[PDB]
C-alpha cells in the first residue's frame, strides 16, 4: 500500500504549496503602495506593436492606439513587420495616411527571425523615455489604458508596468501582490510598458526566451527597479477561438524557458527572491508531483486496491466543478510545456 501514501504526499505537497503562496500573497496584498501613480507625468511614449500577417485586425488595432485619450505629441507608433507574406506593411499604409496626427513609423526587415529580433530593430527607431509592446490582437478597452499604465511608471523605482487580466482571481491576486512586494516575474503581451534607459542598458530584448515581456521585466526587477501590475490597468485576454490548447501550451512553453532561465542567475534582490523562487517552482516543480500521483494510483487501482480506485473516481468527481479543472488542465499544460521544451530544441 505504499504507493497510496506516496500517492497522496505528492498530492499534499503539490495542492498545498500554491495555497501556502496564495495566503502569503494576501497578506502582501492589504499593504499599501510604496508608489504613487502621478496624473501629470507626460514622457513621450513609443507604442511598438509587432506584427507577422495580422492584415485583417492592424486596420482596428491602430485604430484601437489612435483613439487613446493620451496627448498626441507625445505619442508615436512603430508597426514592426517581419517580411509578411499579406498586404499589412501598407495595410499601415493605409492607415497611416488615413490618420496623419498620429506619428507612426512602418519599419520592414529583410527576414522573418522571431519576435524578439523585430522588436530590437524597432527599438532603435523609437524616439520615446517609455517603450510599451503590445500584439495586435490584443485591444485596450479603455481610452485611459494607455495614460493609466503611463502614470504609475513616474516614480525612479519603477522600471517596468503591465496590466492585470479580464475576460482566475487567484493569478490576478499573485499579480497584484507580488507587484506590491516588488516586482512580478509575470507581464502579459496586451500591454508592456518599460523605461528605454532600461531597455539599452540590458540591452534590447534577448532572443533566447519566448516570454520576452516577462525576461524583461524580471531582468529589470533583478536590476533594483520595480516591474508591476496595477489593479486599475486592466487589458481583456486575447483568446483566439481554434487552437486553443495549443496557444496555451504555447504559453506555458514561454513560461518554463522564462522561468528556467531565471533561476539561473543569481542576484536577486531580497524582496525578489522569494518571489522568483515561488513562481519558478510553481512553473516548473508542481505540475511533476501531480501525474505522478495520478499513476501512482493507477497502477495501484489496477492491481487490486479499491481505495485509490475511489481517489481516482474523486477525482474525476472534483473534474465537474470548475476551479478544479482550470487549475488541472494548467498543470497539464505545464508538463506538456516541459516535454515539449526538452524535445523541441532536439
Amino acid at each position: 500500500m505504499l504507493l497510496e501514501a506516496i500517492a497522496i504526499a505528492l498530492t499534499a505537497a503539490h495542492f498545498g504549496a500554491p495555497l501556502l503562496y496564495y495566503w502569503r500573497a494576501k497578506r502582501w496584498l492589504k499593504k499599501p503602495w510604496d508608489v504613487a501613480p502621478d496624473p501629470t507625468y507626460r514622457p513621450r511614449v513609443t507604442v511598438i506593436v509587432p506584427t507577422y500577417n495580422e492584415a485583417p485586425l492592424i486596420e482596428e488595432k491602430l485604430d484601437n492606439i489612435y483613439e487613446q485619450d493620451y496627448p498626441r505629441d507625445k505619442l508615436e507608433v512603430v508597426v514592426v513587420d517581419s517580411a509578411s507574406t499579406d498586404g499589412t506593411p501598407s495595410a499601415v499604409r493605409r492607415w497611416a495616411e488615413t490618420h496623419p496626427d498620429l506619428a507612426l513609423t512602418l519599419v520592414e526587415e529583410t527576414e522573418r527571425r522571431g519576435k524578439a529580433h523585430a522588436l530590437n530593430t524597432a527599438l532603435r527607431h523609437a524616439t520615446g523615455e517609455i517603450v510599451v509592446i503590445t500584439d495586435a490582437d490584443a485591444l485596450w478597452p479603455a481610452r485611459d489604458t494607455l495614460a493609466n499604465a503611463v502614470k504609475w511608471l513616474a516614480d525612479p523605482t519603477v522600471g517596468a508596468v503591465s496590466c492585470v487580466k479580464r475576460p482566475r482571481d487567484f493569478y490576478n491576486v499573485l499579480r497584484v501582490a507580488e507587484s506590491k512586494a516588488w516586482a512580478t516575474p509575470i507581464f502579459h503581451g496586451e500591454l508592456a510598458a518599460f523605461k528605454r534607459e532600461l531597455l539599452e542598458r540590458l540591452g534590447g530584448f534577448p532572443t533566447d526566451v519566448g516570454a520576452d515581456d516577462s525576461h524583461t521585466a524580471t531582468k529589470i526587477a533583478m536590476m533594483g527597479y520595480r516591474a508591476i501590475t496595477p489593479p486599475d490597468v486592466v487589458c481583456v485576454e486575447a483568446v483566439p477561438k481554434r487552437g486553443y490548447h495549443a496557444w496555451r501550451i504555447r504559453r506555458a512553453q514561454h513560461l518554463v524557458q522564462h522561468f528556467a532561465k531565471a533561476i539561473r542567475d543569481g542576484k536577486a534582490p531580497p524582496p525578489f527572491k522569494p518571489i522568483l523562487h515561488a513562481e519558478a517552482y510553481l512553473h516548473l516543480a508542481n505540475p511533476w508531483a501531480l501525474p505522478t500521483a495520478a499513476a501512482a494510483l493507477a497502477a495501484a487501482a489496477a492491481a487490486g486496491s479499491l481505495p485509490a480506485a475511489a481517489l481516482l473516481a474523486t477525482g474525476a468527481a472534483l473534474a465537474l466543478y470548475k476551479p478544479y479543472r482550470t487549475w488541472t488542465t494548467m498543470q497539464a499544460y505545464l508538463i506538456a510545456a516541459a516535454v515539449k521544451n526538452l524535445w523541441d530544441k532536439e
